[PDB]
Formats: C-alpha cells, structure tokens, sequence
C-alpha cells in the first residue's frame, strides 16, 4: 500500500509509486527520475500511462522495454495539461532526466515536488519564482548541517588534476571509474577529455549512455576497450582484487591503475578538505573516493527553502525513524523563524 507522501491531493496523481501494485484512484503516474528506488515496480508489462522527462521516457522504452503507448514524454519548462490539472517539469539538477513537478491544482493550491534535486541559487529563475507554493514535497536526503560537501566543480577540478598528473608520470596506467546506476557522468567524461581519450565500457553501459541525449556523445564513449585509456567499471569491482582482475585482462598494455569511486557524503568530509584527499594503495593500485553529491547540502537544502517560503513541507526522505522526523521538524521551524514566513 501506496505511502501518503506519494499521493498528490485533489488529484488522480501519484509520484514515484510503481512499487504498490495498482494504486485505487491514479490515472497517471508521473516518475521523476531513473534510479531504481523511485522506479521499483516497473517493468514490460505495465499498462497506466506515465509521465516523464524525455531522457527518463528513453531509459524506460530501451532498458526497462516499457511498451511506447504508455509513456508520456513531456518538455522542460513548459505549462502542460494532463488529465485536467495545468503541471510543469523543471531540471532538477539530480542525474540525467530528472525533474522537479509544480502542480497547480483545480482549488488553487500549488505544489512543488522536488523528486531527487541538489539546490541551486539558479532554480531561483525559473518559473517558481513568478508565484506562491503551499506544499512542498522535499528530498532531505542530507537534512543536518553535519552534511557538508565541496561544489561539483571543486571536485572535477581535483579528479582532472589527479589524473592528468598521474599519466604525464607514467603513460603506461589505466584509470578506472567506478558507476552502479546513471549520474555523475561529468567524473569520467571531464578525465577522458583532458586525456584525449574516449571512455570504454560494457555493452550494457554504453547502451544506457545512448539514451542521455548528451551532445556529441558519438565522439565520448565506445565498447573498444583496447582502444580506451579510461575504463568503466561495476563499482562493485572497485576494490583491490577487482581492480587486479582486471589488469590482467587488459594483456600487458598497462603496468600501474588509478581508480575513482564517485560516493555522497562520507565522515571524512568532518575532518578533511577536497585538497587534501588521498588514495587507498596496494602496489601498483590507487583508489581515490571522491565526495561527488547530485543531492543538496544542508546550506544548500535551507537557502532554497527559506527563499521559497512554503507554507508546509512534506519530507520525502529519511521518513522511517521518529528520530529522523523530529530533527527535520526542527530545522524546518527554526528555518522559518529566522526567515519570518
Ligand atoms: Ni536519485
């Protein structure tokens, strides 16, 4: 049974809720991005229309073989009618095709669900800023101001330091860059360019980047590992016994592996600068971990909120513990007293 904080009120709506059977009431469900914890459920079979992004409509035609009839494919910023109701997709700055949904709805009440976002002064100008939201479903997934973490550009400035150094030293390594679903392609893309490489992987990847409508991309990736000194790997195999494995398949071409594991926030980000990063090393193999979120910040989370002024919030994320509820209430209070809304 469907949870409430995936129902949209005054509504036929559900977001992200494909994991509960057939929901009584919903004549369309809209998802707001493809990773697997928002599309659990869907599969071939399903037969209720839903409503996407482009990019996740691809993903669900080619990867999950949802039959073309029932997807719904609709334009960024763009006032569209569905079943009635006026709603708006905007970039979420998550992964690759995910959005955010403004839904205004027959009474008057506008709600904004984020899905998955990392905040950003930018979402400022969209079109949330030319009116007033009730309801605000939002991604707290880093909820504490314990959750700090440098910019997406400060940690690709270090990745391409890192190997662009580690190469020009010795041209006979191999990097490696860990990926377990889609996001953070900026790592691998940004240290292949300043290699002059493209990026090899599996077929199965390089089908899954093929649905991104990435400009160029053609000219970025290929299957021809022996081609490729940049390589994509199940970031299951990003440890030192996955990573030898590996070297020896690749014939004597490489003698040394730099490897990249893209996380979110971990607890050495309490105590350590982006600057002063170092690898895990076993012999001729380097691990780096590197803090790369495609989530908000807790600063990040309260800017955006405090300028949005709504008049309810909704957590979306972390809702399985009173503990968890009760420290996200408070910030959530303290927010708006600081803020006089
Ligand atoms: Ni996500």
């Amino acid at each position: 049974t469907c949870p409430f904080y995936k129902k949209i009120p005054g509504t036929g709506f559900t977001v992200d809720a494909f994991q509960y059977g057939v929901v009584e009431g919903c004549t369309a469900y809209f998802l707001t991005h493809f990773h697997s914890d928002h599309y659990a459920g869907l599969s071939k079979h399903f037969t209720f229309p839903v409503y996407c992004s482009e990019i996740t409509g691809n993903l669900l035609k080619n990867k999950l073989h949802v039959q073309e009839q029932y997807i719904h494919p609709l334009p960024l910023d763009t006032e569209c009618i569905v079943n009635g109701v006026k709603v708006v997709l905007l970039d979420a700055n998550h992964c690759p095709g995910a959005v955010m949904i403004l839904f205004y709805l027959p009474n008057g009440t506008v709600i904004l669900h984020t899905g998955d976002f990392r905040a950003d002064p930018s979402m400022e100008r969209s079109l949330l800023a030319d009116q007033k939201v009730h309801m605000l479903y939002l991604d707290t997934t880093y909820c504490s101001p314990e959750y700090t973490f440098p910019s997406q550009q400060e940690v690709i400035r270090f990745a391409i330091n890192t190997a662009f150094e580690a190469v020009t030293l010795n041209p006979h390594a191999l990097v490696v860059c860990g990926t377990y679903s889609i996001g953070k392609e900026k790592v691998f893309l940004a240290i292949a360019d300043v290699l002059g490489s493209k990026v090899g992987m599996s077929q199965e990847k390089y089908k899954t980047l093929q649905c991104l409508n990435i400009p160029e991309i053609n000219s970025l990736i290929t299957t021809d590992m022996c081609s490729s000194l940049v390589h994509l790997l199940p970031m299951m195999q990003i440890n030192f016994k996955g990573l030898q494995s590996h070297l020896k398949k690749c014939g004597g071409k490489y003698n040394q592996i730099l490897a990249f594991r893209p996380t979110g926030w971990t607890h050495s980000n309490k105590f350590t600068r982006i600057a002063d990063v170092i690898p895990q090393t076993k012999g001729n193999i380097s691990i780096y971990g590197i803090p790369y979120s495609e989530h908000s910040s807790y600063l990040e989370m309260k800017r955006f909120v405090q300028w949005l002024k709504p008049q309810k919030i909704i957590p979306t994320v972390n809702v399985g513990t009173w503990k968890s509820r009760s420290t996200m209430e408070k910030y959530f209070r303290e927010w708006k007293l600081e803020a006089g809304y």
